[PDB]
C-alpha cells in the first residue's frame, strides 16, 4: 500500500498467523468498522477469566457469589429477545427465500432485496466500532474436525458475545489450526454503539434498538448483525448459522439442519437408541433432552438440546451431530421438578442473562419452585427490589442460562463423536390444549412430513411447522420437498416419526398429563414401536398405543379417555384449518405429496 494494514492495533495474536482469507475478512472489516484494538481470541481459560473480570470491573456483568464462577448480565430491556421483524434473508428473488402469501404477509420468513440491504448496511457499519475492541472469534459448529462440522469466524465488539461463544461453540486457536485455508462462514456483529456514545447507555448494555438488523446472505456465505447484543441476534453460530444458513446448505448438499434436541435412551435391557425431537421454542425441548426418567431401569442422556445436523451415512443411517458446545436454555420454569439435570449443570461456569439475583448471590426466576430462607431478598432482572406479590416477574420470561455441555451430568457419551449418532425416531410436538392425543405414530414418511408441517405452538393457535417458523433459510415449500426427497434416497433407513402432545387440557384448563420425567412412559412406547412391537392401534390420525400398552403405574389418576380421545368434529376442523393455512402461506410451492396427505387425512376423518 501507498500509506489497510491493521497490525499496529493487534493486542492479542497476530494477523500474520491467520489463514490468508481470515486475515482479509478481519482487515476489510477493521477498515470498515474502525475498531481501536483487534483481539484474536485463543479460547484459553486465561483469556476467558480476564474478559469476565474486565466486564465485571466495567459493571457489564456481576459475579454470583453463591456459585462457582457464575455470572449475571442484565440487559437494556429493549434488547431481550430475537426480533423476527428485523431478521432477514437476502436473495436475488424473494420466492427463493419465502413463499408468496395470499394475505400479503409471510409467517415463514422475511426477505430483503440486495439493494435494500446494501443501503441498510452502509447506514450502520461504517465506523460502528470506534473506540472499541474488535474480537476475532474462530469457532467450530460441531466437534472440531468432524466431517459434519462447519467453521465460522465471528467479528464482534462485544466481550459478552466472546464469553458466550466460548461456551456455546468450540472456539480459539485450535479452530484456526483446523481451518487452515478452508472455507468458513463470515459472521460480522456490532452492538452499533461507536464511542463517543451518541445516546445514553442503559444498564451498562450497549445496543441500538432502532437500527437492529440481523441479516443472512446465503449466496455470499455471510451473516451480518447490527444493534443487538442479545442471544440469537449476537451469538451468530446458533440460529443464524446453524439453522438459517445451514438449512440452505443442507438443502443444496442433501442433509438436514433442524431445531431439534437429540437424546439417547437406554431401556432396562441395556439397549440404546437415539431420538431427535422438534418442538417449537417454549414447548420443552430442553426438559426432554435432559429428562430424568421416572420409569425404573430407563436412562436418558443428552446429545444436544436445540439444534441437530443430520446426514445419511454410507450404510443409510441418519447420523446426527449437535453443532453446539453448550446449552443456551430458558431459565424461568427450570426447577428440580421440571429439569433436575439442568439445575445440576448450571451451578458452575455458567452465564445467566436477565434473571433475578438473591441477596446471598444466587439466582431466581418464576417457576424455580425453591423457597428462600426468611430474610433472603430478591433483586429483579430490572435491578429493583422485588417481592413475590408484585405485578411483574422477577426474571424476564425469555431469560437464559448459558452453560457448558460437557458439565451436564447426563451428557451422552457420544455427544462429540465426529460421525454423529444414528437417529431411529423423529418426534414432532407442540402445544395443543384440545383434540390431539398424548402420542401418535405417522403412517409413512410422507404422512410424517405432513405431521411435522402441521405442528403448533402458543396454545394451539400459531402454526410452527417443524419448529422452524422463525428459522427457515429458504422457501418453506421447498424445504417440505427436501424432506420428502429423503424417502427416495436408496437404502436410507428412514426414522419412525411420532407426534407428541404434553399440553392437552380438560374443560377447566387442567393438564391431563403430568409430563416432565413421566414422559419416559411415552418414550418407552416409541422405543418398543421402533423394535417392531405389536403395541399400536390404527386410528384415522395414525397409530396410537393399545389399551394397556403405556405403563401408567404410579399414575392412576390419569383420565385416559380424554387424554387419548379422537373426535371427528375436532379433526374436521383441524383439516380445514390446515388446508386454509397451507393455501394462504405456501400455495404454489406446496408439494403434491403434502396435498395428498391432507386429502388422505380428510378422507379417513370422513369415515368416522
Ligand atoms: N405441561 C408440561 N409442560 C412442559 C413439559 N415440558 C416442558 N414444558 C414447559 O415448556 C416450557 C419450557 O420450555 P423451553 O425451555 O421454553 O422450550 P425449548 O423447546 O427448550 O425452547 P428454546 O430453548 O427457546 O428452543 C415451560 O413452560 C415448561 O413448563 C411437560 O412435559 N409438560
Ligand atoms: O434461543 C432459542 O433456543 C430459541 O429461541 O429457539
Ligand atoms: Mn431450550
Ligand atoms: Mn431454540
Ligand atoms: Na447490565
Ligand atoms: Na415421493
Amino acid at each position: 500500500q501507498l500509506h489497510l494494514d491493521f497490525s499496529a492495533k493487534v493486542i492479542q495474536g497476530s494477523l500474520d498467523s491467520l489463514p490468508q482469507e481470515v486475515r482479509k475478512f478481519v482487515e476489510g472489516n477493521a477498515q470498515l468498522c474502525q475498531p481501536e484494538y483487534i483481539h484474536i481470541c485463543d479460547g484459553s481459560e486465561e483469556e476467558y477469566g480476564r474478559l469476565l473480570a474486565h466486564m465485571q470491573e466495567e459493571g457489564v456483568i456481576r459475579k454470583l457469589k453463591k456459585y462457582d464462577n457464575c455470572w449475571l448480565a442484565l440487559t437494556d430491556p429493549r434488547d431481550v429477545a430475537r426480533i423476527e421483524s428485523k431478521t432477514v434473508i437476502i436473495t436475488q428473488e424473494q420466492r427463493d427465500t419465502v413463499p408468496i402469501p395470499k394475505s400479503g404477509q409471510s409467517q415463514l420468513g422475511r426477505w430483503m432485496s440486495e439493494e435494500d440491504f446494501e443501503k441498510a448496511f452502509n447506514a450502520r457499519f461504517p465506523g460502528c466500532m470506534k473506540g472499541r475492541t474488535m474480537y476475532v472469534i474462530p469457532f467450530s459448529m460441531g466437534p472440531l474436525g468432524s466431517p459434519l462440522a462447519k467453521i465460522g469466524i465471528e467479528l464482534t465488539d462485544s466481550p459478552y458475545v466472546v464469553a458466550s461463544m466460548r461456551i456455546m461453540t468450540r472456539m480459539g486457536t485450535s479452530v484456526l489450526e483446523a481451518l487452515g485455508d478452508g472455507e468458513f462462514i463470515k459472521c460480522l456483529h456490532s452492538v452499533g454503539c461507536p464511542l463517543p456514545l451518541k445516546k445514553p447507555l442503559v444498564n451498562n448494555w450497549a445496543c441500538n434498538p432502532e437500527l437492529t438488523l440481523i441479516a443472512h446472505l446465503p449466496d455470499r456465505r455471510e451473516i451480518i448483525s447490527f444493534g443487538s447484543g442479545y442471544g440469537g441476534n449476537s451469538l451468530l453460530g446458533k440460529k443464524c448459522f446453524a439453522l438459517r444458513i445451514a438449512s440452505r446448505l443442507a438443502k443444496e448438499e442433501g442433509w438436514l439442519a433442524e431445531h431439534m434436541l437429540i437424546l439417547g435412551i437406554t431401556n432396562p435391557e441395556g439397549k440404546k437408541k437415539y431420538l431427535a425431537a422438534a418442538f417449537p421454542s417454549a414447548c420443552g425441548k430442553t426438559n426432554l433432552a435432559m429428562m430424568n426418567p421416572t420409569l425404573p431401569g430407563w436412562k436418558v442422556e443428552c446429545v444436544g438440546d436445540d439444534i441437530a445436523w443430520m446426514k445419511f451415512d454410507a450404510q443409510g443411517n441418519l447420523r446426527a451431530i449437535n453443532p453446539e458446545n453448550g446449552f443456551f436454555g430458558v431459565a424461568p420454569g427450570t426447577s428440580v421438578k421440571t429439569n433436575p439435570n439442568a439445575i445440576k449443570t448450571i451451578q458452575k461456569n455458567t452465564i445467566f442473562t436477565n434473571v433475578a439475583e438473591t441477596s446471598d448471590g444466587g439466582v431466581y426466576w418464576e417457576g424455580i419452585d425453591e423457597p428462600l430462607a426468611p430474610g433472603v431478598t430478591i433483586t429483579s432482572w430490572k435491578n429493583k427490589e422485588w417481592r413475590p406479590q408484585d405485578e411483574e416477574p422477577c426474571a424476564h420470561p425469555n431469560s437464559r442460562f448459558c452453560t457448558p455441555a460437557s458439565q451436564c451430568p447426563i451428557i451422552d457419551p457420544a455427544w462429540e463423536s465426529p460421525e454423529g449418532v444414528p437417529i431411529e425416531g423423529i418426534i414432532f410436538g407442540g402445544r395443543r390444549p384440545a383434540g390431539v392425543p398424548l402420542v401418535y405414530e405417522a403412517l409413512s414418511w410422507q404422512h410424517g412430513v405432513f405431521v411435522g408441517a402441521a405442528m403448533r405452538s402458543e396454545g394451539g393457535i400459531m402454526h410452527d411447522p417443524f419448529a422452524m417458523r422463525p428459522f427457515f433459510g429458504y422457501n418453506f415449500g421447498k424445504y417440505l420437498a427436501h424432506w420428502l426427497s429423503m424417502a427416495h434416497r436408496p437404502a436410507a433407513k428412514l426414522p419412525k416419526i411420532f407426534h407428541v402432545n404434553w399440553f392437552r387440557k380438560d374443560k377447566n384448563g387442567k393438564f391431563l398429563w403430568p409430563g416432565f420425567g413421566e414422559n419416559s412412559r411415552v418414550l418407552e412406547w416409541m422405543f418398543g414401536r421402533i423394535e417392531g412391537e405389536d403395541s399400536a392401534k390404527l386410528t384415522p390420525i395414525g397409530y396410537v398405543p393399545k389399551e394397556d400398552a403405556l405403563n401408567l403405574k404410579g399414575l392412576g389418576d390419569v383420565n385416559v379417555e380424554e387424554l387419548f380421545g379422537i373426535s371427528k368434529e375436532f379433526w374436521e376442523k383441524e383439516v380445514e384449518e390446515i388446508d386454509k393455512y397451507l393455501e394462504d402461506q405456501v400455495n404454489a410451492d406446496l408439494p403434491y405429496e403434502i396435498e395428498r396427505e391432507l386429502r388422505a387425512l380428510k378422507q379417513r376423518i370422513s369415515q368416522m
